[PDB]
């Protein structure tokens, strides 16, 4: 009983039924020194052969691994779902 | 003064007064060569002891740490909170 | 078309025409064995010279790289923008 308060509990309605947004993650693994994230997502880490935990992210999107030899490497992706 | 306008008043009033999810991290260490992030968290990255920098992630939420010998695994896991 | 309903296309309408949030990540590299990411953010992981998988998170926002002989160090930073 009041016209600005149906409008309130109206939204109260919507925002409380929206499903709220989350973290999603995936890895791309490629061989080299170099793997890059789709865009659209950040790259939150990076693994690397040979036990190589020296690693620096390029253009903001790719895992650059960086030690004397490397088969692989790979670049954890995440974004908002 | 409109009759709608005033109901975009109301959106954009108590819509400010929500309040805004943020990026909340944490580890998890485990030995052996395994850690997972408990479910609702994502995994963001991975530690290894003997400086094995080679992991790859293992269900959605398991750190594995993959060099010849290995004794711990850390999981790096975030969440919006 | 009917008076419950006028609302509503102007909530699940100002909802969408909203600022939908989104992550932003960065590095931070630093001589010696520490790094930090400034507030605001979360670590998603770490790098390390001389090719260290082993590290570890402290105080919420430091990376120690935890070899012996450390070159630099990094940590990967994160916040919604
Ligand atoms: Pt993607
Ligand atoms: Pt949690
Ligand atoms: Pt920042």
């Amino acid at each position: 009983c009041s016209f600005e308060s149906l409008v309130d509990q109206r939204i109260k309605e919507a925002l409380s039924r929206q499903e709220p947004k989350t973290i999603s993650c995936t890895s791309v693994t490629s061989s080299g020194r170099l793997a890059s994230c789709p865009a659209g997502m950040v790259v939150t880490g990076c693994a690397c052969g040979y036990g190589c935990g020296s690693w620096d992210i390029r253009n903001g999107n790719t895992c650059h691994c960086q030690c004397s030899v490397m088969d692989w490497a790979s670049a954890r992706c995440c974004r908002m779902a």
